[PDB]
């Protein structure tokens, strides 16, 4: 009785545990195709996946099974506003599987007024890497439950707050579009590749050269839920050490 693609069934089945798939669908209010395994974006997307995996994260490998397209009804209007923006770029967004339904019918959203801040290095707003395992590590998969889901949005970053520290960013200086959080290890810039006039670092980690940063790898923060427009959702195995 359901009449989208398998791949998106079984994404639909994962995300929602009653109802029918194709109804559950339509909660998520997300147009999702799946991307083509041999096409051109898919093969950016397993690289950036290959190169970004953390040498601190090696208690898995990851393998992309299925890249999914995706387009949040009212993203394209909301994002308007940053879409000219400089230094947009593709990074990573992990998150437990119980969340998806949310995250995809409601966009990425910041962590509500009240909620602890522990977890969170430079308070509350939405959160990036550009190591697919920094963001992987949220999807807190395990040997049991081995598949997970990551996002990978298009975040306005404008001019960055650059900062090594966890400081609690109430309010952005003048200009300042976002933090962010600077890692000892970074995609080595020079290997950037532009997806849709989007800025993908997808270059192997090299270090970055920054000293006396409390940071590992890279973090970016955004605090308007406006800066980010989601873009794939990937499903994912993790391989267990
Ligand atoms: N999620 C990422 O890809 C990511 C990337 C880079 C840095 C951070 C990232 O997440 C960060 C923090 C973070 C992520 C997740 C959590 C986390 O586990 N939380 C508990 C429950 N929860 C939270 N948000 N949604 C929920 C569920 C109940 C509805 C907070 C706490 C903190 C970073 O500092
Ligand atoms: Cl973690």
């Amino acid at each position: 009785k359901s009449k989208l693609p398998k791949p998106v069934q079984d994404l639909i089945k994962m995300i929602f545990g009653g109802d029918p798939i194709d109804v559950n669908y339509e909660k998520l209010k997300t147009d999702i195709k799946v991307v083509d395994r041999d096409s051109e974006e898919a093969e950016i997307i397993r690289k950036y996946v290959k190169n970004t995996h953390a040498t601190t994260h090696n208690a898995y490998d990851l393998e992309v099974i299925d890249i999914f397209k995706i387009e949040r009804e009212g993203e394209c209007q909301r994002y308007k506003p940053f879409k000219q923006l400089h230094n947009r770029r593709l990074l990573w967004h992990g998150s437990r599987t119980t969340n998806f339904a949310g995250i995809l019918s409601q966009g990425l959203r910041i962590a509500p007024p009240e909620a602890p801040v522990t977890g969170y290095m430079f308070g509350k707003g939405i959160y990036f890497a550009d190591m697919v395992s920094k963001s992987a590590n949220y999807c807190h998969t395990s040997q049991g439950d081995p598949i997970g889901l990551i996002l990978l949005g298009e975040v306005a970053l404008g001019n960055m707050y650059e900062l090594k520290h966890a400081s609690h960013i109430s309010k952005l200086p003048k200009g300042k579009h976002s933090v962010k959080g600077l890692g000892k290890t970074t995609p080595d810039p020079s290997a950037n590749i532009s997806l849709d006039g989007v800025d993908v670092p997808l270059g192997t980690g090299i270090s970055s050269g920054v000293n006396d940063t409390s940071l590992l790898y890279n973090e970016y923060i955004v605090y308007d839920i406006a800066q980010v427009n989601l873009k794939y959702l990937l499903k994912l195995k993790f391989n267990f050490k």
